[PDB]
Parts: C-alpha cells; sequence; structure tokens
DNA sequence: GTCGG
DNA sequence: GCTGATGCGC
DNA sequence: CCGACCGCGCATCAGC
C-alpha cells in the first residue's frame, strides 16, 4: 500500500490487456512492473526513480509521472467509458468466462449479470456454477475460516486412508492473512512417478468430501486435478458461510517437493523462478527440475530432498514461502 | 511492454 | 472413438 | 534491433 495508487493503475492495465486486447505479453509485463514496484520500499516520486527498477521500462515510467501529476491516467478513463471494455471486462469476472468467451457474449447482447442469468442455456457447466456463485467468490477468505477449513480437509482425507497427506498450499502457507481460495495438495504413497497402485485415489477424496456437505459444486475434475466448490457448515440460526472455491491436486509422492513448491506459489513468483532456471541451464514444473542439454531438450529428473535443493541448483538462496508473495 | 544479447 | 489445437484457470 | 516471455490439467471442439 506504500505505492498503492500505482500499482493498482499497473494492474487496471494488466487486466484490460488481457481480458479485452487480449496479449498476455502485456498483461504480464504489466503485473510484473506492479510486483516490482509494490516491494519497493521507498515511496516513488517519479517515473524515472521507478525506470531504474527491473521491468519499469519508458512507457509505464511515463504513465507513472502521470499518474504523480495528476492521481490518474488518461488511457484508463477513456478505457472505463468503453462499454465494449468495460463489459468484457466485468464478465470475465464469471469463472470460466475467459477473454473470448467474454468478447463472444458481449457479440451476442449479453453484457450483464443480468443477461447471463437470463441465458444460462449458453453457458456451459464450469461458466454457470461461476455465474451462481459470482457473489461469493469475490469474497476473501479470514485465515480463521480457512483454519477451520483445513482441519475439515485433513480430518476427513484421513478418515478415508491414514495414508494420505493433504497440504493446504497458495497464500495460505505463505502465511496470507487472508486468501482468495483453498488449495489443496494431496499425496499418498500408492501414487508415485513409479506406478499407480491405486485408482480414483482422487476420486475417493472428493466422494468423502461431498458426502459431509464440505465439497458443493464441481467446476472440473480429473484423476490429478480437482477444481470445485466448498463451504464451512454453519451453526443453528446463523446465517451461512459464502461458498468457496478450492483446488485439490494429487501429485507423485516423491515429487511432493517439486509440487509444494508449484501449489506454494505465488504464480509470478513461480514464473520469475522458472525462468531463472532456464537461464540457469534448468527447466522446472510441478513434478521435476530437469537440466537442459547443449541442444535445449530437457534431461533426466535431478534429485530433491527438500524445497531447498531446488533454490540451490537454479543458485538462489532459500526463500521461506512468506517471502514469495510477488 | 520490457529485456538482453 | 482418436488426436491435436484452443480456451481457461492454476 | 528482435526473439523471448513458465509450464500444465481438464473441458471442449474440429477433423479424421
Ligand atoms: C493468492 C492466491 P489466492 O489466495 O487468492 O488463492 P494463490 O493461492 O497464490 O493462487 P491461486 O490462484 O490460488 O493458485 C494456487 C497456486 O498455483 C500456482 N499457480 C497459479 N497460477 C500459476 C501460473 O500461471 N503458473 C505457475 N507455474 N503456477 C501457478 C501458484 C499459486 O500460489
Ligand atoms: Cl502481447
Ligand atoms: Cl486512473
Ligand atoms: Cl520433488
Ligand atoms: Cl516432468
Ligand atoms: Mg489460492
Ligand atoms: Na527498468
Ligand atoms: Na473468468
Ligand atoms: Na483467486
Ligand atoms: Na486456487
Amino acid at each position: 500500500t506504500l505505492n498503492g495508487g500505482i500499482t493498482d493503475m499497473l494492474t487496471e492495465l494488466a487486466n484490460f490487456e488481457k481480458n479485452v486486447s487480449q496479449a498476455i505479453h502485456k498483461y504480464n509485463a504489466y503485473r510484473k512492473a506492479a510486483s516490482v514496484i509494490a516491494k519497493y520500499p521507498h515511496k516513488i516520486k517519479s517515473g524515472a526513480e521507478a525506470k531504474k527498477l527491473p521491468g519499469v521500462g519508458t512507457k509505464i515510467a511515463e504513465k507513472i509521472d502521470e499518474f504523480l501529476a495528476t492521481g490518474k491516467l488518461r488511457k484508463l478513463e477513456k478505457i472505463r467509458q468503453d462499454d465494449t471494455s468495460s463489459s468484457i471486462n466485468f464478465l470475465t469476472r464469471v469463472s470460466g468466462i475467459g477473454p473470448s468467451a467474454a468478447r463472444k457474449f458481449v457479440d451476442e447482447g449479453i453484457k450483464t449479470l443480468e443477461d447471463l442469468r437470463k441465458n444460462e442455456d449458453k453457458l456451459n457447466h464450469h461458466q454457470r456454477i461461476g455465474l451462481k456463485y459470482f457473489g461469493d467468490f469475490e469474497k476473501r477468505i479470514p485465515r480463521e475460516e480457512m483454519l477451520q477449513m483445513q482441519d475439515i480437509v485433513l480430518n476427513e482425507v484421513k478418515k478415508v486412508d491414514s495414508e494420505y497427506i493433504a497440504t493446504v498450499c497458495g497464500s495460505f502457507r505463505r502465511g496470507a492473512e487472508s486468501s482468495g481460495d483453498m488449495d489443496v495438495l494431496l499425496t499418498h504413497p500408492s501414487f508415485t512417478s513409479e506406478s499407480t497402485k491405486q485408482p480414483k485415489l482422487l476420486h475417493q477424496v472428493v466422494e468423502q468430501l461431498q458426502k459431509v456437505h464440505f465439497i458443493t459444486d464441481t467446476l472440473s475434475k480429473g484423476e490429478t486435478k480437482f477444481m470445485g466448490v466448498c463451504q464451512l457448515p454453519s451453526k443453528n440460526d446463523e446465517k451461512e458461510y459464502p461458498h468457496r472455491r478450492i483446488d485439490i491436486r494429487l501429485i507423485p509422492k516423491d515429487q511432493y517437493y517439486c509440487g509444494v513448491l508449484y501449489f506454494t506459489g505465488s504464480d509470478i513468483f513461480n514464473k520469475n523462478m522458472r525462468a531463472h532456471a532456464l537461464e540457469k541451464g534448468f527447466t522446472i514444473n510441478e513434478y521435476t527440475i530437469r537440466p537442459l542439454g547443449v541442444t535445449g531438450v530437457a534431461g533426466e529428473p535431478l534429485p530433491v530432498d527438500s524445497e531447498k535443493d531446488i533454490f540451490d541448483y537454479i543458485q538462489w538462496k532459500y526463500r521461506e514461502p512468506k517471502d514469495r508473495s510477488e
């Protein structure tokens, strides 16, 4: 919040480029600048001062000068007045509706919450659950609630098979005082990069969580990734809790560290780390860290026994989860 | 939109 | 049915 | 300049 105005402006620009212009690289360019500036420990006094930071070039520096000078950006003011851009930006806020679907709906004259509701027929499953919980998915989750959710998930998982290990990642593992959703990394000894000795390992867990009425809806579901909705149970006479988004990722047990590194994030941290990896001649995914041959082709997985080993490989000092919120 | 070679 | 591309979201 | 921009699971489609 030290340079809140500037980062907000940058985030709005990033969203515009992503949702309206469908220019993902500009989207990421703006996000990185925002990230770098949110981390800067000084109140920015000029675009020149900001341009010193990596990721902030001439264009953004110019915008920062205008913002500091007037408290706003003409480019944005105009975008806000544009109906198409506004409608497209809004629709993309529905889980399941991306830039393409948003622009398509706007072409059909579907541009509002009211319109989406009376046109459910034109939505796929995911988009339909997204509209249903539009309001709720906008709400933040207090860490105190995340703690109750963690308690239920781990205990329910324990009831299915004592050997399951459920770990809450995302911003929660990064120590956030509030989270946008719940991310759960799951492992079982029967599922390794070597073999799958038991089927339905994820399904059994999802089923058990639906049985106790914790998971209420399913956005998408596969053998290793579940994306859906959950809700804490409420007491007698009390308003029930908002529905929350929940992601569950089943990863080979022997690949836990690369998995927990990935799922802990942040997303920008992961992008920065994976890019650095490349520069160092390594490629990193949620399963392994592999070296890049002279040709540039991924080699065999390198041994990993902790998150720090991954950091060591790329010559980065270890950063605790709480310091990976970029 | 920003960067490094 | 399949495979491969595209959208979406993590 | 100008090529690079992280890497992937699931849903849905086109084309066979
Ligand atoms: C602050 C967010 P919340 O609290 O509001 O939920 P969060 O939990 O941090 O992010 P979530 O969107 O929940 O995704 C979970 C993780 O997935 C990883 N992740 C997400 N997007 C990406 C991506 O584009 N790339 C990679 N490599 N990892 C990603 C890193 C993320 O941490
Ligand atoms: Cl782009
Ligand atoms: Cl503005
Ligand atoms: Cl690992
Ligand atoms: Cl791999
Ligand atoms: Mg999260
Ligand atoms: Na810079
Ligand atoms: Na969306
Ligand atoms: Na979110
Ligand atoms: Na998530």
